[PDB]
């Protein structure tokens, strides 16, 4: 904290185009009004797995779009876009939550 660089303002929550079993594409946009430097960064984060610990990074790119892997079927997960710049980053955007398809498969085995 504390007086320093200022980053991105508050991002718009991450949206779900489409929502798979394993997968999960979410969809963000920029902020209003940005600082400066065309094209912004935006870090997808997710809490479901740990005790109340903290969230964790899953992308790290400059697209206003991402496609989750690796998740579990029929399962509820939470996400929330942060707008960094290389300089530093700047606070989450409001969680959202999505589920994904069933799946079922072989189980059996």
């Amino acid at each position: 904290g504390s007086s320093g660089s200022s980053g991105p303002s508050m991002p718009a929550s991450p949206v779900l185009t489409k929502a798979g079993i394993t997968w999960l594409s979410l969809q963000w946009s920029k902020p209003s009004g940005t600082p400066s430097d065309e094209g912004i960064s935006y870090i997808l984060e997710m809490e479901e797995e740990t005790s109340g610990y903290g969230f964790k990074p899953k992308y790290d790119g400059e697209d206003l779009a991402y496609t989750v892997k690796n998740l579990r079927r029929s399962t509820k997960y939470k996400f929330k876009v942060i707008a960094y710049n290389s300089e530093g980053k700047s606070n989450p955007s409001e969680v959202v939550e999505f589920t994904t398809c069933p799946d079922s498969g072989p189980s059996s085995g």
